[PDB]
């Protein structure tokens, strides 16, 4: 579950040894299909989802506090992260959560599916509970 | 098949933002059993294989040439890696090579086992067949 | 014992004066036969040895640890070489190595008899231990 | 017959890479005792032969006309060194020459029995024919 970006940046750190391009900071992003492994994901949820702006972790904090330290593995959300409601006219399911260096575009960290299926419907908060968003 | 100090570092780098330790240089090693995934492994084959002097990745240059350009995955070691014959007493079993910073410790990369099991006798070279020690 | 491109630039430099070409990379071979002394050989070893990549010294360095500074002469491979390993066919016997600018043609260094004649198996790398391949 | 200085030279140009130092000028020497094959000769006549000024091989030409090219080996003084005749005192027997880059000390590339043993008398210019003084 990870991009051909960042597979080929851990892999050069961890043999080559060359400099590993650090994420400043850290978007998540919700998308009704799944992307494709490439740059971006297949789709984003747009022109149906007018409020579409990514909730980038950690509002509060510069970097570093969108996610626990390192120990064993895993990583939980520090700080909830509620994304804008929908604005209207059809309803917009979303199954991936898909986690993105920049607010538009800016290669794919992680790609992952959701645990469960959620449609949310004209008007819908759709928060995600914290210590969840784990990876491995 | 990632040990806890390389997946520390890499979730850090991709997710926390901490920069990524990066190698000095890459030393391979065999382990009669698999490491132990911690700090350390279990075990290092000492006082059975006489000459056992680490067989640094790229011998001479400084950096770089270690394996072939990440791309969509996959790794290939360059350079072939030619150990010191085992020099006698008693004959060393392998089944697992892991990467080391250091040539003594200096924390583990990665651990994987051997397609086939391989045993050393009285003289070998035990060389590893460039286009292996791939990673994904 | 050396042969007549180096006799021809050794020669020169000392008396007349012009410029000296400096090896950009060294390597070493193995002929079947007396080489002629000559550019090239008789004659190099292929065809009943699939995989001969001339082992180049310093495998990855730059230039300048190939060999050993030189002390009222002598010199010793810092970098154990090891051959590729002989896929198959039948036996080859091996008698004379050649030190080389290029990987193919490109002058002859040096030329001289190894200690005593060697014959590979089936399977053989023929490693050379440090400390060998001396040249006055 | 080839003394240190040249000896670790070529060796270092052949196989570490480092530069060959171009003798800009060459002289020619001679001693009553064999070179040591060290810095200096064992020794230079001086003290008993007050006019002992090092003719310069190729007076005329700046560079290159002292020796003739490089032809498998083989070489020849094509200009005639007459040396000043001997000023007094007693006589100096010659047996050994070698060539200096410097006129005072700077190096011994070659050091050379002389095949006939040669006493000077209070009056000799001691002339070298040409063809002597060969290379190899």
């Amino acid at each position: 579950a990870a991009s051909t970006y960042t597979e080929n940046n851990i892999l050069n750190a961890l043999l080559r040894g060359v400099a590993f391009p650090l994420p400043a900071k850290t978007y998540v992003s919700l998308h009704t299909g799944d992307p494709g492994v490439g740059a971006g994901a297949n789709e984003v949820s747009l022109s149906n989802w007018p409020a579409y702006v990514r909730r980038e972790a950690e509002q509060g904090g510069a970097i570093g506090s969108g996610w626990t330290p390192a120990a064993s593995g895993q990583t939980s959300n520090v700080n909830q992260l509620t994304y804008p409601a929908n604005n209207g006219v059809a309803a917009v399911t979303v199954t991936h959560y898909a986690v993105f260096d920049a607010p538009t575009g800016g290669n794919l960290l992680f790609k992952a599916p959701l645990t469960v299926a959620r449609t949310l419907q004209v008007g819908d908060v759709f928060v995600f509970d914290v210590g969840s968003l784990t990876a491995q």
